[PDB]
This record gives C-alpha cells, structure tokens and sequence, in this order.
C-alpha cells in the first residue's frame, strides 16, 4: 500500500494563509489538536497528485533532525492535502530579506552545514529532493540572542519536479540544476545547494530572480556560469557544486568535512 | 551607577508588547547585538527616577538568571533602557499556548532558577518588586523532548514606590499585601503568587475578576488557592502569608526544592 499515514478530513482544521507553493495554498492548521500546516494542491490532473503522492511518500521514509515532518495525507475528493509539521519562523528567504545586512558570517555558515547535514543523509539513502532553495529551508529557532545559533527544517520538496511544465522549471532558475531543464539524480541537489548558499550570501536576493522567464533560459542554454559569493569562505565551494557536469559535482560528505 | 547608551547606538524595530507605563521593542545596539529597548511614556521625574533606580540596581547586579541591562538611552522625552534580548520570551504567553502540556518537572526547573536569582538578591538586601510569569524569560525553552529550561528574570520596570494605587491593585496577586496601602519580604510572596500561575498554566487566580474584587480580595485577607501540585503545596502556603515575617528566606526555599 501508500507509503505515508492517511489523515481523515474530520481530524484537520485549516486556518490562516501563509503563502503559495508550486501549485498549492499553505495554511496554519490544527491537527487532532497539534498545530500543523496544510498544503492544499490545486484542482489537479491525476499525473500532479500522484508526484505529490510521491513526496509524502518520500518524506514519510525520512527521518533527520534537519527535515520536517509529513504527518501524512488527506484526500477529501477533489482536493490533497498535505499535512506537514510548523516551524515557528517560516522561510529562510523572507527573514533574509527583513534582516539584510545584519546577518553575520557565522550565522550563515550554520545554517550552510546544518543544510549540508540534512542533505548528505538523503545522497547516503539515494533520495532526491529536488528543490532545495531558501524558500523551503525553514526556521525552527532564529539565533538572534547571544551564545543561541539558528536551527533549519528542510521542508518537503512539493510537487516532484518530473510532474512539472518548462515554465515552471524556468521560473525555478538559479535552484533548477542545468539538466533538468529540459527533462532525476542526487547531483540536482548539490547544484540547488549552491544556488542556496549564493542566496544565503546575498541575504535572500538570488542571481536572475529579477531577470525575465526569456532571459533566466537564455543563461543556461548559453551555459553562463552564477556570480561569485561576496563571501570568500564559500567561493570554492560554490564553483565547485554549480558546475554544468553533474559528475564533476563533490559529494556532500566532502562537503560537510570541507565546511566543518 | 549605569552606562549612558547615545541614539546613534541603537536601532529600533518590532514592537513585542507592554509594560507598565512602557512600550517594548526588539533593537540592536553597536558593540552588532540583538536587544530589548524599553521605551518609558513621556513622564515626570519622579517616574523617570523610579525607572533609573531600576537600570542602576539591575547594572550592580550579575547572575545567570538575572537579565542584562546595557544601559540607558535618553531621546526627547523619552527615556529608553537598553536590556538583554531573551530568545523566546514571556514565560505566562508560553505557559498559555502549551497549556496542558507542561510536565511537572520543567514547572521544577523554573521554580529552583527563579529561588536561585532571588535568594542572590536577598543576600544583597536588594528589592525586585515585580516577581510574575511576564517578568520571566525563556532563554532555553525546555518544552521539546530532551531540553531543560533555563530563564532570565527581567528587570522590575519602574519601581513599585512610584506607582499609583489603580496600578497596584492591577498588580495582584502577585502584590505583596502590605505594598497595597520596601521590604525583600515581598519577594516571598511574589514568587509564591509566580508558582500558583505556573502551575495553573499561565493562568493565574484572580486575573479576570475586577479591580474592586481584588482590593476585596486582600482587604478581607482572603487566601489564594491550593495549587494542583501536592509537591508545591506546603511552599506556596508558607510564601502567600499576610504576615511578612512568617514567609521563610530564599535559603530554605531552594533548600526545600532539591528535597
Ligand atoms: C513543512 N512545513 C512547512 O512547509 C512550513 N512550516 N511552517 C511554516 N511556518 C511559518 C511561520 C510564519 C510565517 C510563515 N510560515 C511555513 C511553512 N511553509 C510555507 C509557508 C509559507 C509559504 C511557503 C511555505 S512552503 C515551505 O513553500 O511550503
Ligand atoms: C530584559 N529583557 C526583556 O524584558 C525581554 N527580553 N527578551 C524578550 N524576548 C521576546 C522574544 C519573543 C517574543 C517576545 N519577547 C522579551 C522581553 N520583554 C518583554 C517583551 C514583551 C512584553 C513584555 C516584556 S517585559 C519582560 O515586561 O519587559
């Protein structure tokens, strides 16, 4: 059978919206009463509910303190509902944005390795996450207080990115590794980490998100490579995961030693 | 007596709530670190008195579980005190929110780091006058499995002498009642009040009932209730006597709660 727990609609209550994924609403639910957050995926073809089948499934065979908890699915007819743990801080990016220039190196480095950690133990398992950005690293603790680091959530990845269109693979472009445009292995993550940890550098602000749909494609189709970080520390290691050769592409075990 | 902070030095951001007759920010002080300003209303010097009496007090004094003051900032007419910023806050909004859920040996916790920072203050005869939940700062939640909770006592904020009766009545229970018409006695019965709200999840007795009540209340000496906790009982009855002199010192408290 389904590899992730089935939630009956008369157990979730969904409340405020919180934003949009590929796809899908986000919700502040509760669960019974835990509170949760409800990814409600649009009115869809059987071909998307079934990559987001997927995802749950995934994630309900995972377990790591770096990854946010699935509690499983609801299916109330026409409408999937995945039932996802909170994390009081939400999006990485957001927080990034609203603290621009207060952010210190030995924040972000944490951040980077706890990253790192989280996805070293899906390569070890052979399981693709397929849209690492700071948009789904999550803040569990902030770090803010003297002697207190942060603490990240890499959240589920959606809607698998085999189910998606050109447009939406363009529009996920730094993050989207190369190969995937025109369209799945573990060395599409550590491309997406790159693209994160440039983000991260630039305080939420990542290359070409700016940039038109037309533009973003012509970048890669002309095989340009991503700036440097202002960051020297994590220069070498951005050149090296943001390369077009997906075999060139270090592990993240040699990841993790280099960064810790 | 303690640092004068320049406005040049501080940042001012997101309002966190309200103290009595204050406004709380989230801010940041150069030489970057995170910190709490706590802006007083526009007031007569008797009340900004009351408040730097406050700064100066919680500049002389240094424990793990007393909160940090930088200092103080005087822009217009307003007067800002610069303290540490605490990671998760208000000890009663926590206590509310995961009502139900609070075992008992973090309630322990609490309770022995609290007879701890003021059993320090006692020694050195010094008064904090504001001993409630609000006033205790979460820097470890504790809550998640595996995690012990560690709190900060906040600074007293203006001083219980410059108050008014409308504000002290507002204060009960955690009042001491010979402060309704200053003494390390009142401590006492300020952490006794602290242990019934903690054990009541954030909910302290006589909260909702109104200002006239409450003076009725402590006007007529009536006693506050049993807490649910057997292993708080004796405690909380001996601190929330009407007889300062009866209430035991911080000694024996702490004494107490590791037996
Ligand atoms: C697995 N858990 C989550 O995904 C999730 N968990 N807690 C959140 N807290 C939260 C606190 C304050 C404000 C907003 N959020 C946000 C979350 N998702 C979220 C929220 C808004 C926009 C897009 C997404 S997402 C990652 O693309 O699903
Ligand atoms: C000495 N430091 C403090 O007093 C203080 N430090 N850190 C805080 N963190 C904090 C984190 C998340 C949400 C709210 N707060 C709150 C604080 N005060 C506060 C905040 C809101 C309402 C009343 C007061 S208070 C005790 O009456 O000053």
């Amino acid at each position: 059978q389904l590899s992730f727990h089935r939630v009956d609609q008369k157990e979730i209550t969904q409340l405020s919206h919180l934003g949009q994924g590929t796809r899908t609403n986000v919700y502040e639910g509760r669960l019974r009463e835990l509170r949760v957050v409800l990814k409600v995926l649009d009115p869809s073809h059987h071909d998307i509910a079934l990559a987001f089948y997927e995802t749950a499934s995934l994630m309900s065979q995972v377990s790591h303190t770096h990854l946010a908890f699935v509690h499983g699915v609801c299916v109330r007819g026409p409408e999937n509902i995945m039932v996802t743990e909170y994390v009081e801080h939400g999006p990485l990016d957001v927080w990034l944005r609203r603290e621009r220039g207060h952010v210190p190196m030995a924040w972000k480095m944490v951040v980077a390795q706890q990253l790192a950690s989280a996805l070293s133990y899906l390569e070890n398992k052979n399981l693709v996450h397929g849209n690492v950005c700071g948009r789904n690293i999550l803040l569990a603790r902030l770090g803010l207080a003297e002697g207190t680091s942060p603490f990240i959530k890499l959240s589920d990845p959606g809607v698998g990115l085999g189910a998606l269109s050109r447009e939406e693979r363009v529009e996920r472009i730094p993050w989207l590794a190369p190969e995937c445009l025109p369209g799945l292995s573990t060395a599409m993550d550590k491309w997406g980490f790159g693209a994160t940890l440039l983000e991260i550098c630039f305080d939420g602000e990542a290359p070409l998100q700016s940039r038109s749909p037309s533009e973003k494609e012509h970048f890669y189709q002309r095989q340009h490579r991503l700036p440097e970080p202002s960051c020297p520390q994590l220069a070498t290691l951005t050149s090296q995961c943001l390369t077009y050769e997906p075999t060139q592409r270090p592990s993240f075990r040699t990841i993790l030693r280099d960064l810790t």
